[PDB]
């Protein structure tokens, strides 16, 4: 026949297990047709198998003979994979059957398998007449025990397992390849068409990485370069095909008698013009050198291709950045001297950052000249409220509730809600910044936030992005009165969850969170009380009108928390506002739930801390009890006093935490850590020095 | 890395920055911006400086004017005890 086939349609798929291996992979075949238009093949893969797209698609070329690499680099360069498809979202187009640089592939995958979690989408684009099991495969929608061993006189290669997917390129032919690499090819070509979920305009970055290939590799290199949008191609220096002859054409590139190595027929047999097509179009070429060239991760290798290869704007290559989460990239390959930075772009970057839970890139744009306070505005902040894109939380709710539950479909959230939201979650004596009246006026007819990070701290809270808060919590000013604000929402949003139809997760979750903000609280009070004693005494006392005209202590109570009360100069605070039977009183009230003089004795220690504590924290209700604001609760002070304060507790938090990195840093766990890596690292490169033997 | 003070003294002719302006206001801690803009010829005050010397020429953006100034103040130092 000229290729003259009948078309039926088709009755396998689903997924089979491949009996024979060691580990668990269970892999989504389709048999499909050639015929097929890519389209239908995209809505199957994201409907039929439930995948998103991708922030990086990966070709993979090798040659059909199963070769084999030279040690000391099949496993660099199968970790430097692992991480490449791990550390962000990419896919991983194959052939599938057990030959050549598949082989090494798989085993690849087989190795991360007992590294870390996680799965990787690996698909393999198998013609369906090459297979040895063409039979086995009769049903539809079941699972099919698939045996993994083979043998060499069958000579049809079976599918290697490890994959995610794969898909049977039927055509017609059997036992002869050339059927799936122009549906390949359409398939990238369909794919990058697609635009990603960032408002650049990019489609799918893509690359190719060859080991070893062919001569028809050349043409397929020779494609991807020709391509309106040129695909970069990656190469590896100890492959030993053409890709390492075209290596060496592409060292030192625009003699010609170094070409001829015989491979194949004779010097008749001349590939002139499409080397010199492909090293003309060398610029987006890149290739990799064991050592005796730079770039040594296969990922940085990789990435770099990724980004320069397209020449793609500063702001765009920081946005796909970004997308990938990786902040080196950023801070070495993208932060050199001389970026020419556009107007504007870098306050839309800390947007997306901010809406995408980046913390690093958020720091980083910190680094780089942007101030929190030239950028927020009141439709960024509506903005931070008003997304959809980053952890869930139940704050909806929360706003159905203070609404009443008289919500309207997709309703354009408010500030003032949000302030109303706050105050419920608060208490009645709480006074919002937002319902002032002044600020009614300012947002109804619609400058700017004086102590912005005050409320990036609360939107933090509140949307629940813990990383963030705590990354913002050591900066500006008032951060003991930030901790308790901060521990008694988070008390007050467990209660809610638990009160809910929550998981409950969420309630723990957020007690502790607020642990850990009264212990940060604790801490700092210590540290006060450590430099100066009378100005920790007077950083309790004064006024807040940032706060609802509140002082620290008021919080703290109202946070119930009672470590923060026992602290040394929380009680003279108190002194300057029993201390035996008192204690003894509160003891008995727990010792009537009740041999027993055994039974008293083994519960004394307990009782007796927990009495303690619980007097000294009862101790301010009694004093505010008897006493009853010039004194006693607050106390009002001057600009410049407050000023010094505001000094004195930036200071005193500074020291805190370099103390607590010099602590962490002279623990003897780090030190035998660190130094083990070192002594790992070390006797490598030893080994390494050792290899040269120059006599 | 650690703690403690370092006595930075930035010598440099007034004219040169570009935020001339925007630090006329005596007695008020006037916030400085040390993001600079490429298209400007005019560099800004590089950070970490513990303290600053302006020195006016009736110019702007030139050089050679605080060398004397500096070179004098060192002598100055010299003759102290």
């Amino acid at each position: 026949i000229s290729k003259h086939t009948q078309l039926s349609p088709t009755d396998a798929f689903g997924t089979i297990e491949f009996q024979g291996g060691g580990h668990s992979n269970k892999a989504m075949y389709v048999r499909v047709s050639f015929d097929t238009k890519p389209d239908l093949l995209l809505h199957l893969m994201t409907k039929e198998w439930q995948l998103e797209l991708p922030k990086l698609l990966i070709s993979v070329h090798g040659g059909l003979q199963n070769f084999e690499l030279q040690p000391k680099l099949k496993q660099v360069f199968g970790k430097g994979l692992i991480k490449a498809a791990m550390t962000t979202g990419a896919w991983i187009f194959t052939g599938g059957v057990n030959t050549g640089v598949i082989r090494h592939v798989g085993d690849a995958l087989k190795d991360h398998a007992s590294k870390s979690r996680g799965k990787i989408c690996t698909i393999g684009i198998a013609p369906w007449g090459i297979v040895e099991n063409q039979e086995d495969l009769i049903g539809r929608d079941v699972v099919r025990p698939y045996q993994t061993m083979s043998n060499p006189m069958s000579k049809l290669t079976v599918l290697n397992s490890m994959h995610s997917h794969f898909i049977l390129a039927d055509n017609g032919t059997t036992g002869k390849y050339g059927a799936e690499v122009k549906l390949r090819r359409q398939l990238e070509k369909h794919i990058s068409l697609q635009k990603i979920n960032t408002r650049i305009g990019q489609g799918v970055p893509v690359v190719a990485l060859i080991v070893e290939g062919g001569p028809n590799v050349i043409s397929i290199v020779l494609e991807y370069l020709r391509d309106t949008p040129p695909v970069p191609v990656v190469v590896c220096d100890g492959s030993g095909r053409a890709s390492d002859i075209l290596a060496f054409g592409h060292k030192y590139s625009e003699v010609t008698i170094q070409k001829t190595f015989t491979y194949t027929r004779t010097q008749a047999q001349h590939l002139f013009i499409i080397l010199m097509e492909c090293m003309k179009k060398k610029e987006l070429i890149t290739v990799f050198r064991m050592g005796s060239e730079g770039h040594q991760d296969i990922d940085l290798a990789i990435l770099t291709a990724l980004l320069k290869g397209a020449n793609a704007s500063a702001p765009d290559q920081l946005s796909l950045a970004l997308a990938w989460n990786r902040v080196d990239i950023a801070r070495s390959q993208i932060f050199i001297y001389g970026q020419q930075w556009p107007v504007g772009s870098l306050e839309q970057a800390m947007l997306d950052a901010l809406v995408l839970d980046r913390v690093d890139f958020v720091k980083l744009l910190i680094e780089n000249g942007v101030s929190m306070h030239r950028f927020l505005t009141i439709s960024r902040l509506e903005e931070l409220y008003n997304t959809r894109h980053g952890p869930s939380n139940t704050l909806y709710h929360l706003v159905r509730d203070v609404k009443k539950g008289n919500l309207p479909p997709d309703y354009r959230i408010s500030l003032i809600d949000i302030g109303l939201v706050i105050e419920y979650l608060m208490g009645g004596a709480y006074r919002c910044n937002y319902t002032r009246k002044r600020f009614r006026t300012l947002y109804h007819n619609l400058n700017h936030f004086p102590f912005p990070f005050h409320e990036l701290m609360v939107w933090a809270v509140l949307m629940k992005r813990q990383k963030m808060a705590l990354f913002f919590w050591q900066h500006g000013e008032e951060a003991m009165a930030k901790a308790l604000v901060a521990c008694k929402l988070c008390k007050a949003m467990a209660h809610e969850a638990s009160e809910n139809d929550m998981v409950d997760d969420i309630s723990q979750e957020l007690n502790h969170n607020s642990r850990d903000f009264g212990q940060l609280a604790v801490e700092l009070l210590d540290q006060s009380y450590k430099q100066d004693e009378q100005l920790a005494m007077k950083l309790l006392t004064y006024e807040l009108k940032n706060w609802s005209n509140a002082t620290c202590l008021q919080l703290a109570v109202a946070a119930k928390h009672r470590d923060f009360i026992a602290h040394t100069c929380s009680q003279m605070l108190l002194t300057d506002m029993n201390k035996y039977l008192g204690p003894y009183v509160m003891m008995i009230g727990k010792m009537m739930i009740d041999l027993l003089i055994a039974v008293f004795n083994n519960t004394f220690f307990e009782v007796k801390s927990i009495s303690n504590q619980v007097w000294k924290f009862q101790r301010y209700q009694l004093i505010m009890t008897f006493h009853e604001r010039d004194y006693g609760l607050k106390l009002f002070i001057t600009d410049d006093e407050l000023k010094k304060v505001h000094d004195f507790e930036e200071q005193c938090i500074e020291e805190y935490f370099r103390e607590k990195d010099d602590r962490f840093n002279s623990s003897n766990d780090e030190r035998i850590r660190v130094t083990s890596e070192r002594v790992e690292n070390m006797s490598m490169r030893l080994e390494e020095v050792n290899e040269r033997e120059h006599s």
